């Protein structure tokens, strides 16, 4: 019956778009999908708890949820989708700027059915793929929302010479 | 320098936000994308020959070719384009709803430094992986533009059954 | 039942055959009963060597699963993998997709087209060291389309050393 | 140079270690110098057992391609890539992701953060036989979670198996 499938990579990688092109997938097939995104055939919702979704979920064939690494309780409500018989697709950082693991993404590699890390072609040296996030803007705030202004997604080497200057 | 990327598989498969996920990912990076589609940083041009380009892809980093089978002298086109240095990056249909192979797009699988195949959901029992497109109305012409309509993407079983009924 | 064909192509030096026996091999865990078919000019599950898969016979419908290794050797492999398919075999295919002089096999490009999943693999340049390589250079003097053998003839190459040595 | 970690996870009988090896073997035909570590409790290029990474030194410097099989018994591991990939290796981990409850293997999970590739391989499920699995479900009653043995003790599931089974 259910599984999850999880998307991960740095940031600029294209986790979005792969979360959608697979929504729109089962939609040809008319399943239902719902997506849910963050805030601080078919459905949406943007809600900063997964809790706040309540039961409305279980209407639909597939559950997607964007930028995993913002809720709290993403594991257990991703679980709690799949044994009750859902498609559970995450879009995720698996790491944060500091290349430190969002704990409870690292939880849902464990249970997933499907893991795939996305990469991003490095926005420092622009000849290399990229799998780190680095934060170019200079809070300690580990949740910090922003684009291409405050992140670039780079290689390992450029992570490091940047993190030096 | 060069290179050939090839993605294949069925209608439905998301071939072409694939081959955009990638030229997105080649734009943060400050490369420049020229992306050619067919007719019967960044650039775009419906053609119906790749000779009506002209020379115009020199001056770009990347260059996306979407519905590859439509055009008749794409492997050579893009052998050229890899051999100046330039990404390529194709999406296609392999096989004709009679699966048998685009000679052309087959052409490109051995000149390609990486081939994806994408599947669809079956459009007949919605229950399966579907790796073939099945013509729904009854042309015998192998090009024969449409949508939903003229076409589903089938598994393998669902693909036998339809052609018998 | 649910047949289907995974095809994995790529150069030489690839890995294809160890693919498709990790591909076994789990089947093999699952208790499911796997047929290996090898090429006979070539140089433990159910295995038989020939030189076509005509030569098989009707031997292979006592499987679960079906493995053809150098499938750009037999002249029928498309046909017997989708009569395998339909069925209801798993039918795993490893093979080039290119000779040396980067043509394809017809009968693989064949498959590709009836295949629910397909892998290309690559290798790691022999000649500069570098780069992942995509085609099979033959480093021996032969005009023969068809000629078996290892790296005693053959290395896999990047495009552009594969160019750069085509001029000598 | 160019550095990388390449992480290779998924349950037991998914074929990480043979992944592994067809990853060693394309490096070797490029003539690059291979090193692979194993774990020492667990039952030809250089190959050393070990129980822990700092009991290699500084050997793992002679090579171009580290390969570190059993990942998650190694207590240091995480550390131990990313001072090699920082030198200019290519280093190349299978591992199991999850422990037979499902809890995930602490140091592998750093390690997914640390890497320019992962890949998590399924086995086949070996209780109904017709899923794609995802879990190890141990077969013998021990509450050690380090508790080495192959399908004498364990067994690769999906997850509705993996349930069912958790019944019993
Ligand atoms: C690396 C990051 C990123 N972010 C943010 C920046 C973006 O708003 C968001 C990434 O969007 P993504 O999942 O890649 O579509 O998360 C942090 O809050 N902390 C970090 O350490
Ligand atoms: C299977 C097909 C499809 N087509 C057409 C239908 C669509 O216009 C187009 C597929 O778009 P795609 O490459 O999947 O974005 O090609 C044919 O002309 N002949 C065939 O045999
Ligand atoms: C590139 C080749 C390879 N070969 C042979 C050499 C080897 O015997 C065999 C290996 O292919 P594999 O990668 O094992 O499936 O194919 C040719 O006969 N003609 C060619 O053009
Ligand atoms: C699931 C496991 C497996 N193991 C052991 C059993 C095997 O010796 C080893 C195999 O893992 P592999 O797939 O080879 O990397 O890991 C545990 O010690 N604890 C667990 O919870
Ligand atoms: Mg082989
Ligand atoms: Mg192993
Ligand atoms: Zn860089
Ligand atoms: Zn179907
Ligand atoms: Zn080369
Ligand atoms: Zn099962």
């Amino acid at each position: 019956h259910g599984r999850i499938e999880l998307i991960i990579g740095p940031m600029f990688a294209g986790k979005t778009t792969e979360l959608m092109r697979r929504v729109q997938r089962h939609k040809h097939a008319q399943r239902s999908c719902y997506i849910i995104k963050y805030t601080g055939l078919t459905a949406n919702v943007s809600v900063s708890n997964l809790h706040d979704v309540g039961d409305e979920w279980r209407k639909y064939d597939v559950i997607a949820v964007d930028e995993g690494q913002f809720f709290p309780d993403v594991a257990a409500f991703c679980s709690k989708a799949a044994d009750s018989g859902k498609v559970v697709i995450v879009s995720a950082l698996d790491a944060d700027y500091l290349q430190e693991p969002f704990e409870e993404i690292c939880l849902l590699v464990s249970r997933a059915d499907s893991v795939v890390k996305l990469s991003a072609v490095c926005m420092e040296c622009h000849n290399r793929k990229a799998s780190f996030t680095y934060r170019t803007v200079k809070s300690d705030e580990r949740k910090l929302v922003g684009g291409s202004d405050m992140y670039m997604s780079v290689c390992r080497s450029c992570y490091e010479t940047k993190r030096n200057m």
